[PDB]
């Protein structure tokens, strides 16, 4: 696993965005061989979306041949509600870049048949073959996407009931009323994420310090589903300073030495 | 993972039996496409076998196109000894339902060549393709089938030496003399069980409370082989009230909310 | 998992060597179907190499149709430096047996393109199909090969930066100067090792007692990569007495009973 | 230890206030034998102070012969600054009850000699003999008063440097600027607290659930100094419902039935 | 702490009885300076009471100047009910030895004022000065006397509500009906026990193996109150072989060689 | 607890020596009121004894009115054997400073009555009243003095059987033959140490990192008796950089900023 120990969210955003641009440009996507990017929503990826839009406007990347898949979506929230993940993604990223609308894939939280919706989403990933880079955040309780505690480590896309803690955590966006947060979400599974060629998790803030310790020093278990990255051949966690507070001194020391050259953009 | 928190063994038996009937009836098995059911022995499945026989007699299920495989069998116990798993299964289930004798598969604990016996059992599962539902119990030390502590999580059907604790636990059936309990058993492996499409474990009594906590809140490890269910895409644990005593309040709360509608047969 | 609890390093070497000879002779390798042996270096395998050479000289085994692959090699150490793993393997084993030079495979720590070197090594294993037996040691921190803490459990052959602790541990061989120990090594991955048909780890001395406890009683986690053997269908750990000191009494008791007949060579 | 499992912060305040009134009235304080009460500041005691004020106003308790000692005070904050613990205490409690100024004892966080101040405070407690009841809250990381992680479990009143996390927690009272919270505070030690005749800790909110679990189910250690209550002969924890979420089902079951009658008062 | 690793309950009883006789005879009790012995009930002390009776009958010990205090008694069970600890003690011990009725002290679980009873018991111990040796057993969940999980480690004699699990354990003596076991008992506290000059705990059976591991290798905590013996200057645990199964190999190795000579007596 | 995070053993010795000199000089010892210093042997105190000798020689401290007590001594090693702790102490410290022979107190490991010797030592400490500062090291398994795993946390001076691992550790001083190290030593107990007014433990090297983590972040338990310092009101740990490697990042961050000024002295 690579862990990139940076100091601020701004640096995390810039390292992340640069890593995505380098993978796309090294890949050289065509219409016949698109780069497939998996994407998250939440407070965590904001500095990364800002930095990607900047680099696009500066002529560094084109999303013309990138296909995107998002991680999750709330069940039963109107698509045009400002906090649906559909609105989030348009507002913060899609409106500003040159990705064709036919290249955007998002789960429909208001689908009449949830099983059919989830199944077709998996089929759409499979027609492209694979997701080349899946970017995500981590929940306070260790969830990757909305794969809540006790989600199978071989799970596929399905509906999940959100933990009371996740709803309280997300009430931020619904003007602090937990009763306004949707109770369910459609989410890619842990197995779906492990199938991506590379997974990059952004970890920001002291609220994520126990989840980062579980991911890096804990054992594989379905209560902290972020621990599934121990089983992935190419996982990267990009961290700010408050989130590393629960790690052992020798673990942070190792990653600091490892990554010294690769984090000195400056 | 789904966990069904019920109160009594009677309710567990009824939920389990109903779930098996619903899968068979939804499946609509034919002679050319049988439903394949994996089965356990022990004190745990008794209320489930009682409830399945009742439902069969009431015309709810036919086992005419169901093929069964049992989990394990004692090595060196005469087939007609009342406590062989062969006798257990006939006495408590097979004698009462309409399953063809050619549809019953049981390991032969007195086979002259144990490796050949175990290999042919795996081959017989493979000729059907897969086990659609494997029902099991859990040992006090966390074993699934007789995959004792330190059994590989990728193990296949083989002979295993029983732990002294399992023999003491099973001496119940051999009029409390541990010296009468067989020392070895033939057992499907953890890998064999993980290949089933769905796994349903019944957990009854406070003696199983530490094994349930290991399964649900512990990490994946081969000392409690029940923890392998964290890696299975479709595992269900059906519990009575004494077995949930070692779980965290928030874990039981989550599953209680999740399952409220599905446990109110009433 | 099988654990062979012996008393001395000499006995471990003799049990190990005999197990390798029995597998080769049962296999009956030909030029068209060679036996493929994965091998380690370090203080741990010395009594095993001594005992294999003895048995070869006594006419018990021929390595004429055995292909070998070594686990790892230091980056940037001259091939003829007495402590390169290349020199180790020639000095202690290859010089004394009848293995054809074309049958020996070792990583080139001075390759100009490290990625290409690592990729071709994996391709060379794949042209033979599989490694039939991979023998290894375990590091004080639980590493298998140089898959240091936080190495993916699905990793392939790649370059790794050695932990300060491993360098201090290995400074033994570089006349106690840590500054002379190479900082990097080329190593087969955890996924590479899990693909071998059988894995046999030799554990010697009280310095390995915490690594053995992590392997046998701990959970699967990438900080102690030796825990990956819990996921392997055919793993054997051969231990001396000081290394078992951190195990529970009931764990050692079980393995002692299990293995009584198979350890009484005498 | 007694743990009183209640649902709401309002119920916790009512229970706690009723217990203080019952102890005072059973004691029958006079000018020669005052009841000595230790008190906290923070969000946690607010519903208790409101309920106590209501009881005093209704004629149920008088504080004319109660002597109070507060746990702590910020160093270098002016007395009349609204967030000094002096201002907190008068605004929220002393301004509304009949306690004489003579009976109020607060640490002077702007004393010329801090060392003299702490020693005199201990002397003051000793002159009355004993604190009969010490009420406190618990920090998110288990600190009781400002005895931060790694404070001695036998410490006395002293100056203490606050953990960065506590400053973040308390920044709410300093318009969310961590730079506004004092870095140092005068505080009673853990030994000072353990000398009290009875200790009642109020635990409210999900943010306190890991500290509650450490206090009830963890071991005694100086990283969660709330664990010191395991060594106290008369300790009470009064809890709302979100703070009990990390306890085991059997722990909360046990306290629920011990206190059933005791909380039915409503 | 001393731990005496023996094989059988008969050997434990002989060792323990011999140690009591040696302490009494070395003390040389008289009418003015009695030896004060604290005693348990339950299955565990049976082989010790038998061996002590045999030693008294052979003329090796007299109890004419021994004062005894029992650990506990059921509340609300009539004195002459066969399972009252009063009846247990007379049947199994006092009926066969020469102790005067004056010297026997038992808690009266049917006293008018339970609070008066507990305080008088403590006073009675104080009038003799000190308990010279307190013998006890340990519960499956680590309770020493009836100081159930979460009892203060500084508690005194008081009434206590029994855990449901203890009622299940003791239902053996009430023809296996849990509804027959008293819910409340009078018991010496942990502080009462720690005030004894020497404490000897008898540990028998596999059911006690986790409690033994908590006492020897765990941390001090009030959930396993047997852990309080880590704080006692003269504590002894006398164990049979199944109760040591959860200890580490090195822990039992250490005690085996310290006590080798000391147990060779046979 | 205070922890002084330094880099090098030379800095640890300078810090520790300076602290001893400051305490002595602030105390102003005289013939009637001596300063009483407790002292260790072993590799750990070497840079401290060198620095103290340099300070004495420069006229900064006199030991004419310092009384010393050493922690321990080997049983059955002749006094003048070079590795007796008597010889160690004179060679490395007393031969170079002005302490009168009258003021030196060492356990006599060749006394006729070992039991008399230990009790007299305790009496000797009591005649001076109190040890003002006890300096010690910590063993690899957390033993403080020779209070090996499972020594009482309230023990007094006594004879003790050494763990095999401690004999292996100390075999360095006996030309690496374990058979040369004494099996038994006289040692001050944990209670003896906790009675000292201040305790300063020097922690040096990577071999001490797990013991340091147990002392700072673990729970109090008698298997790592260094954990007893959590109960001491004035304990100091002076550490070099490799011994802090197993602590959490936030623990070392906290002590680094508390002691920043305090270690800038250089």
């Amino acid at each position: 696993m690579r862990l990139i120990p940076l100091t601020t969210a701004e640096q995390v955003g810039k390292w992340a965005a640069r890593h995505i641009v380098n993978r796309i440009n090294a890949f050289k996507p065509t219409a016949d061989r698109p780069f497939v990017l998996g994407l998250p929503t939440g407070g965590t990826p904001m500095t990364t979306y800002k930095a990607l839009v900047e680099m696009h406007k500066a002529g560094q990347v084109s999303f013309k041949h990138v296909v995107t898949f998002n991680m999750d979506e709330y069940v039963g929230l109107p698509k045009e509600h400002p906090e649906s993940y559909y609105s989030f993604m348009h507002r913060n990223f899609f409106d500003h870049v040159d990705i064709p609308a036919e290249n955007i894939n998002l789960l429909n939280g208001n689908a009449p048949d949830i099983d059919a919706e989830c199944r077709q989403y998996e089929e759409k990933i499979r027609s492209y073959g694979k997701i080349h880079l899946f970017m995500g955040g981590v929940g306070n309780d260790g969830h990757i996407a909305f794969n809540e505690p006790a989600s199978s480590l071989a799970s596929r896309t399905r509906i999940k009931t959100l933990t009371h803690d996740t709803r309280v955590a997300n009430s931020r966006f619904f003007d602090n009323d937990v009763n306004q947060v949707p109770k369910y979400a459609l989410t890619v599974g842990v197995g779906t994420l492990l199938d991506a060629e590379e997974v990059m998790i952004l970890v920001l803030g002291s609220q994520k310090a126990l989840a980062l310790q579980a991911a890096v020093e804990g054992c594989v278990n379905h209560m902290w589903t972020i621990s599934c990255l121990q089983l992935h051949p190419k996982a990267i966690m990009v961290c700010d300073e408050p989130s590393t507070m629960e790690l052992k001194v020798k673990t942070l020391r190792y990653f600091n030495e490892l990554e010294a050259e690769n984090i000195k953009g400056l």
